[PDB]
C-alpha cells in the first residue's frame, strides 16, 4: 500500500500544469505515447500547432522532478520488430521458443545500437502472473544515473531518449510461457531532436574556431562548397567520376574539404538527421518503389538496407535539428545518424555563409533499424544508422 501513497506524494511534488499533464495522461496514455515518439520530425510550426505539444511538454518536466542520484534497473515490454527482428519470437498462443529463435535474435541485436524515444511504463520488479504480458520480449533496462522517473496511480513513467544496446540475452519462464529477458543499457549521446536552436548553440560552440584551425587552401575549399560548390563535387563523387571521368581540380578540392573534416574530430557521441531523397538508396528519383504510402515499397525497402551496411560515395549534409524543413519537403526518408567521438565531421554552420554537419565523403552506415510514420498522409522511413569508425 506504500508504492500507491508513494504515487500521491510524487504527485504534489508537480506544477499545477504539470500535474493537469499527468492526469491526462492517466485517462489516455496511448496517443500521449505515439506522438511523443515522432513529434520531433514535423515542422516547427507543426510541432507548436499540436494540440498535443502542451502536454507533451509538461509531461517531459514532470519526469524530470523525480531523478534517480543513481543507475537504475526497470522493466518492460516491447516488440522485437523495434530491434529489426521482423517475424514472431513466438505466437501468443504458444509456451515455448526454440533455441533457434533464441540464436537467432541474439545475431540480431549483435553489437548494434538502437535509438529508443516516446513515453513508456515501465515496473521496478519482475512481471508476474496478473501483469499484463503482450509480447514475448521483456526488457531488463539501465537507465543511467540522473533519469527522471514518474512513479503514478501504481505505475512508473519515463522518457526514452537515448540509443541502447542489448548485452546478454536470457530465457525466462512465467507461468508456463517463455520469454526473452533482454539485458539493456545505454550508450551516451548528445541528441537535440527538435531543438536546433539548442543544436545550433552547440555546434558554434565546437566549431567557433575550426576556421582558425584550417589552411587557407582548406579555408577556400570549403567556403567552395558551401557555397554551391557541392553539387559539382557530390555529382563527380557519386557517377564515380574519379575513376570512369577524372577531374584533377575536384579530386583536390575533396582532399582540402576530407582534411578540414579531420582536422576536429567530432568530440562526443552525436546524432544527426539527414532528410534523403531515392537515389542515395539506389532508387530513381521517379521510382515507383520510393513510395511508401504503399506497404509493399516499405517490406521492399527493409528487406534491402536492414542490417545491412550502406557507403556514400558523396560528402553527407546532415541536420542537428530533425526537424523538417521546405528544402527537404518531399523527401520521405529521415536518416537518423548517430556519430561516434573521433568521427571526422564539421558543423560548417558556424562559418557565417543550416543547421549543417558535414561527414566525410566515402563513409560507410550501418543501417540497425527502419520505422515508418504519418507525416499528414505521407508515409515517411526513420531510418536508425550508425557511422562506422
Amino acid at each position: 500500500e506504500w508504492e500507491r501513497k508513494e504515487a500521491e506524494r510524487i504527485e504534489q511534488k508537480l506544477e499545477r500544469s504539470e500535474k493537469e499533464a499527468l492526469e491526462s495522461y492517466k485517462k489516455d496514455s496511448v496517443e500521449i505515447s505515439k506522438y511523443s515518439q515522432t513529434r520531433n520530425y514535423f515542422y516547427d510550426y507543426q510541432i507548436e500547432a499540436n494540440s498535443r505539444e502542451k502536454e507533451y511538454k509538461e509531461l517531459r518536466n514532470a519526469i524530470s522532478k523525480n531523478k534517480i542520484d543513481k543507475p537504475m534497473y526497470v522493466y518492460y515490454f516491447e516488440s522485437p520488430e523495434k530491434f529489426a527482428f521482423n517475424k514472431v519470437i513466438r505466437t501468443e498462443n504458444q509456451n515455448e521458443i526454440s533455441l533457434e529463435k533464441f540464436n537467432e535474435f541474439k545475431e540480431t541485436i549483435q553489437n548494434k545500437l538502437f535509438k529508443q524515444d516516446g513515453f513508456k511504463d515501465i515496473s521496478l520488479y519482475e512481471p508476474g502472473k496478473g501483469d499484463e504480458k503482450p509480447t514475448p520480449l521483456l526488457m531488463h533496462l539501465k537507465l543511467p544515473r540522473n533519469t527522471g522517473m514518474l512513479p503514478y496511480t501504481v505505475s512508473t513513467l519515463i522518457e526514452q531518449g537515448y540509443s541502447i544496446k542489448i548485452d546478454k540475452i536470457v530465457r525466462i519462464v512465467i507461468d508456463g510461457k517463455h520469454y526473452i529477458k533482454a539485458e539493456a543499457s545505454v550508450v551516451s549521446s548528445l541528441d537535440f531532436k527538435d531543438d536546433v536552436s539548442k543544436g545550433d548553440s552547440w555546434g558554434k560552440a565546437n566549431y567557433n574556431d575550426w576556421s582558425n584551425k584550417l589552411t587557407p587552401n582548406e579555408l577556400a575549399d570549403v567556403n567552395d562548397y558551401m557555397r554551391g560548390g557541392y553539387t559539382a563535387i557530390n555529382n563527380y563523387l557519386i557517377s564515380n567520376g574519379p575513376v570512369n571521368n577524372p577531374n584533377p581540380e575536384l579530386d583536390s578540392k575533396i582532399t582540402n574539404i576530407e582534411n578540414a573534416l579531420k582536422r576536429e574530430p567530432i568530440p562526443t557521441n552525436l546524432t544527426v538527421y539527414r532528410r534523403s531523397g531515392p537515389q542515395e538508396f539506389g532508387l530513381t528519383l521517379t521510382s515507383p518503389e520510393y513510395d511508401f504510402n504503399k506497404l509493399e515499397n516499405i517490406d521492399a525497402f527493409k528487406s534491402k538496407w536492414e542490417g545491412q551496411a550502406l557507403s556514400y560515395p558523396n560528402f553527407i549534409s546532415t541536420s542537428i535539428g530533425s526537424v523538417n524543413m521546405s528544402a527537404f519537403a518531399k523527401r520521405k526518408i529521415v536518416l537518423r545518424i548517430t556519430i561516434p567521438k573521433g568521427s571526422p565531421g564539421a558543423y560548417l554552420s558556424a562559418i557565417p555563409g543550416e543547421y549543417e554537419v558535414l561527414l566525410n565523403h566515402g563513409s560507410k552506415f550501418k543501417i540497425n533499424k527502419i520505422d515508418s510514420y504519418k507525416d499528414g498522409t505521407i508515409t515517411k522511413l526513420i531510418v536508425d544508422a550508425t557511422l562506422i569508425p
